[PDB]
């Protein structure tokens, strides 16, 4: 539930999804053992940030108001979708998130 | 892991999603455990006979060659996405599929 996760801080970042869902269950749930140290939050007014990341490529939405986590396409538009984790690199800066998986 | 599914035949489907990956986890786990009788299968191309399904409400989708369903908007396009579960009372003939979760 109580999450710090490393917000992206660039003015853009190098970030990749995934292909199939499958082979995002897989990738994500070792992220979301470790914390996701490996991925970073983008906020859905920022999208333009990010580099590598087709519509089709499936990361992590969070949606809510209490932010609800699920694997979904980077392109798919939710209401209340408030931004995404996803896998990159970039510099961050810490911030606490409260999640529901 | 071998589904006979409801799968659309009328020229046009009402149907509907729902607003949130909450409110459709609900509904669709209910689904699932009654065999998925209240849902359609619309194959991907024939989104436009759907009426009453935005691109942001959340239906089930199936995506593979063997298919993998999970919880996505109905707008959402990853590749390999094959069509939808997405509840409706249209007119449909039967027919088998393979699915996992």
């Amino acid at each position: 539930n109580q999450l710090t996760l490393a917000v992206a801080s660039d003015q853009e970042i190098s970030a990749h999804g995934y292909p199939t869902m499958s082979d995002a269950v897989e990738h994500f749930s070792s992220s979301a053992s470790h914390g996701f140290k490996d991925c970073r939050f983008v906020a859905f007014g920022l999208q333009d940030i990010v580099i590598g990341v087709e519509p089709s490529d499936f990361v992590v939405a969070l949606e809510g108001d209490i932010l609800t986590a699920y694997i979904a396409t980077f392109g798919a538009r939710p209401r209340c979708l408030r931004g995404w984790l996803i896998p990159s690199n970039s510099n961050y800066v810490l911030e606490e998130f409260q999640v529901i998986f």
